[PDB]
């Protein structure tokens, strides 16, 4: 499956592709504003995740930092990112269909649209301005807006017995984004497509 990863935010991203264990196609590569990198991700491909990366540095050897979503240090990901990252999250063929979502679990960083380029489905998108809007708890000083397990650890938070209620900070992600994930047992907002879609990640869609 193609996926063009488009930045338009007004800004350079390093944008990263991972199932967790491996990296998807290269894992990551630098856009600068306009740019569009189109990666290909293998067929049945389950818990892949595409975010933006901001605020990076890396030497020659494509090691470094990033202010946010860093993987480790790598400008080709290998593992997921760190908090807080807005989430590009599918699975494909799964039982002859595909399944995509943006999350807000791990908190957000860049707004995001994740459409179908191919027929069957619709887009989801996140492109409220979570960052400047923002609870002050919530508030990552390194950029960004982490989700509440990331601040605070707490079993509520971050699910951990699979019995957790919406919260308020969870009820804030979903009122600036409805059509993304807020919290672990969130009513889900996943997409079916067609197995073998082909996608377009959009930065800064609006």
């Amino acid at each position: 499956a193609t996926f063009e990863i488009v930045n338009r935010c007004s800004y350079t991203v390093w944008a990263a592709a991972s199932k967790g264990d491996a990296a998807l196609d290269a894992g990551g590569r630098q856009l600068n504003s306009g740019e569009s990198w189109t990666i290909n991700v293998e067929p049945g491909t389950n818990g892949g995740k595409i975010w933006a990366r901001t605020d990076c540095y890396f030497d020659d050897s494509g090691s470094g930092i990033c202010k946010t979503g860093d993987c480790g240090g790598l400008l080709r990901c290998k593992r997921f990112g760190r908090p807080p990252t807005t989430l590009a999250e599918f699975s494909l063929n799964q039982y002859g269909k595909d399944y995509i979502d943006i999350s807000n679990i791990k908190g957000f960083n860049v707004p995001m649209n994740f459409s179908p380029t191919t027929r069957g489905c619709r887009g989801v998108r996140c492109a409220a301005d979570i960052v400047g809007q923002c609870p002050a708890k919530l508030k990552a000083p390194g950029g960004g807006c982490n989700d509440a397990c990331t601040v605070f650890q707490t079993s509520e938070y971050c699910c951990t017995t699979g019995k957790c209620g919406p919260t308020e900070y969870s009820r804030f992600f979903k009122r600036l984004c409805p059509d993304a994930f807020s919290y672990v047992l969130d009513k889900p907002t996943t997409v079916t497509c067609p197995g073998s879609s082909n996608y377009r990640v959009t930065f800064c869609p609006t």
